[PDB]
């Protein structure tokens, strides 16, 4: 049983710890390899701060709210344990500001202790009349990363870093399942319309003074389309920038202006903070996730294809539940190939 | 009109700094001096991890809950200007542990947010079945300072570090007006057996994923008696030692493991902290603060005396409203001595 997982980020690597813990002892040559084209420090998965936290509106498919509920529910019972540091896994308290009233999340009984902000509290941001307050969780893509590494290394899972230029090669080489992680850049190996680029843009910046999230939002702009201020453990992720179809690798002057000048408004202190560092990455907008089976016909036997990509802005949220999800559906392919 | 000033804590500056902004238009000559054996790195002041939070139960002194409610709103109505980092102010959230049920606190309603732990908070913590969480401040001892400090010297009041053997020889030397804040060592200048050192010994550390504080209680061992880790700036603060009577300012081996114990049970993330620094000081412990006038009978015609001394472990959370207490005081002075 030969098994090739295509990309090294938050799914990628999730999804091949899930299929090797769940089924290393069922099969007796479990082989599972990474290609990744790109790896750890340079992937959308390290430009994300890694706040758990779902869109504002309801899922497409009610699928992904209970993937998102598993993730949590996993990671707060890890939250307390030694490994967090390596995991770079956090609790943060923080604040969903709104110019009206809007319906509470879904996911309102999953997050600790939310409720409604008070006038107090809303006096300290005068440009908006209504908001939540919760406490959440930060897994830090870099760090994660760097733990799924190492845990997939102590259980003989090779990585090696090529482009893969179509399933077929692979198949052609010897893979019997392939699993497909591939972000955003999906379409280059199956024409996907419904897949496209959520470009962001971030800020690192030193004020080791914050300690809360703050998230804006405005319907007139558009999800993530707002200053947002996330504390990380080294340093403070300013953001607000969501444009879709572009997919310019880049840093802009304009969005850097942005960046700043919304978060500066919303906090003040900001100022004279000190400016670390600055990222782009794309988060793959679809519809919904895809996570499915399809049999890849291909000669004199056909090889099997999970695919696991599209989850746009929330991959750190949800991953799990994913890979959970893309396991079983690993489990299917065996029975079906009587194997169990 | 001759100010002098005893002591440099936040208790000494704050006062000289409230009564000189108030009194010196409305007297020509008002000079100001402050006497201090130490200063602005060396004091009680600088221990402290600034969290606002008054003791639990009510005070035998209901002033004192406006006195904090007052320093609340003052610091609050500052944490999004541009001198909050100067000031080493911030908003910090994070919980209160108990074993039983407690009745909720008088200053419920002076922070933000507060409400009561639910169950799925209670579970990260198991040592522990009720608590609170809010909201609240921090303002770094050391920094707030530092800052009165450059107030104070650009609005002329000059310092001068030496120990002042008794109230006589200061109003001998031609003090119209002595403002007592010695803190702790106060009964050194008047006999008070009330008054008494609350020993403490803290410890700081980088962890800088720690974004809550979090207080854990217990009567059968008595208040800041028990772990408590509270985020910083810069590091993050281990305590829960009160030692009533002991003078000993050196670090103590048996405090230091109880600090490191109980609050590695606490949050087991902190075993593989760095400790950078560790730290001994005395809380001013007095059944009630003392901020009164007093009449010294030294010589022909006797010299004024404002008392401020006595703030126990809620210095920092009192400070601005004894400081107003204070200078109103000193304005009652004024108009008998035919000068307001
Ligand atoms: C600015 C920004 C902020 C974000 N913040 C958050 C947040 O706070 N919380 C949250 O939950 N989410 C956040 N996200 C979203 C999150 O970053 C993504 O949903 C997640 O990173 C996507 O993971 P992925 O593994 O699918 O793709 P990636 O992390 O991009 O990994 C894709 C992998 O596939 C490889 N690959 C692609 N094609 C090939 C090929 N042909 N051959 C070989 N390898 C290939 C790539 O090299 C890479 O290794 C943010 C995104 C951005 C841009
Ligand atoms: C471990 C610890 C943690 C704490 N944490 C908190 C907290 O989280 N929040 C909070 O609100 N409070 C906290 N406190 C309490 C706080 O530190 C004290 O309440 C406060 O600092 C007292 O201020 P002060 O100005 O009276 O005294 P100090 O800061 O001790 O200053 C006294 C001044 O008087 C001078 N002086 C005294 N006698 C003479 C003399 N004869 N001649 C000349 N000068 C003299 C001294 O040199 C010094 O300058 C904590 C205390 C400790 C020990």
């Amino acid at each position: 049983m030969r098994v090739v997982v295509i990309g090294a980020g938050v799914i990628g690597l999730s999804t091949a710890l899930c299929i090797h813990e769940r089924y290393h002892s069922v099969l007796q040559p479990l082989d599972i390899k990474v290609y990744a084209d790109r790896f750890t420090p340079l992937t959308t998965t390290d430009v994300a701060a890694g706040l758990w936290q779902p869109y504002l509106s309801d899922p497409n498919n009610p699928q992904e709210a209970d993937w998102s509920q598993q993730t949590f529910d996993y990671l707060l019972s890890h939250v307390h344990s030694p490994n967090a540091e390596n995991l770079g896994l956090f609790l943060i308290s923080g604040y969903n500001l709104f110019h009206e009233a809007i319906p509470d999340p879904s996911w309102k009984d999953t997050v600790l202790g939310f409720r409604k902000l008070t006038p107090r509290e809303l006096d300290m941001f005068p440009d908006y009349g209504y908001g939540w307050f919760h406490t959440s969780l930060i897994l830090e893509g870099k760090n994660y990363l760097q733990w799924l590494t190492e845990r997939l290394t102590e259980r003989g899972v090779k990585f090696f870093q090529r482009k893969v230029e179509s399933f077929e090669e692979v198949a052609r080489e010897g893979a019997d399942v392939i699993v497909n992680c591939t972000g955003v850049w999906a379409g280059a190996l199956q024409r996907d319309p419904l897949l496209q680029p959520g470009r962001g843009q971030i800020m690192k910046v030193d004020a080791p003074w914050m300690k809360h999230f703050i998230l804006t939002h405005d319907p007139e702009r558009g999800i993530y389309n707002s200053p947002y201020i996330i504390p990380g453990t080294q340093t403070v992720t300013l953001g607000g920038i969501f444009q879709l179809g572009n997919w310019s690798e880049l840093n802009n002057i304009q969005d850097h202006n942005t960046i700043w000048e919304g978060c500066c408004r919303l906090e003040p202190t900001l100022k004279n903070a000190r400016i670390i560092g600055e990222r782009t990455g794309f988060r793959p907008v679809r519809p919904q996730i895809r996570l499915e089976r399809e049999q890849l016909r291909t000669g004199p036997s056909n090889t099997e294809v999970i695919h696991n990509y599209g989850h746009g802005g929330y991959g750190l949220t949800i991953h799990w539940g994913c890979a959970l999800e893309a396991a079983k559906l690993f489990g299917r392919i065996l029975e079906e190939k009587k194997l169990s």
